[PDB]
């Protein structure tokens, strides 16, 4: 049992540009949530070979975490708001399919969602 490579954070082959929304989503959500006390477990793609955790990526063939979400953003990866939005959303999911009711992750993505909804909520037209 080994780790997956990371997702792309670069596409050669995809346009390039900069909004309202996307610049938003850098320099107010990522970054809110970046500096959260709960943020630590989210800021990496789960190393299932350093955490021992060998079915993680038997579980989770979708995997995401805000590393890669920062990287994206940075890089001018993301065309649409909307690609972004999901990325986080697949974070969240990923965190409730693998894990149990009441484990500290669970309580922890709990926390950060409803920060994420809070920051998302005045995203700019
Ligand atoms: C609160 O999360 C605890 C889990 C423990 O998994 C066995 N965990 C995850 C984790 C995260 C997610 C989203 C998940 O689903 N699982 C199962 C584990 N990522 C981590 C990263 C670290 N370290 C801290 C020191 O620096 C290196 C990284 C330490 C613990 C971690």
């Amino acid at each position: 049992s080994m780790n997956p490579p990371p997702p792309e954070t670069s596409n050669p082959n995809k346009p390039k540009r900069q909004t309202n929304q996307l610049q938003y989503l850098l320099r107010v959500v990522l970054k809110t949530l970046w500096k959260h006390q709960f943020a630590w477990p989210f800021q990496q793609p789960v190393d299932a070979v350093k955490l021992n955790l060998p079915d993680y990526y038997k579980i989770i063939k979708t995997p995401m975490d805000m590393g890669t979400i920062k990287k994206r953003l940075e890089n001018n990866y993301y065309w649409n708001a909307q690609e972004c939005i999901q990325d986080f959303n697949t974070m969240f999911t990923n965190c409730y399919i693998y894990n149990k009711p009441g484990d500290d992750i669970v309580l922890m993505a709990e926390a950060l969602e409803k920060l994420f909804l809070q920051k998302i909520n005045e995203l700019p037209t």
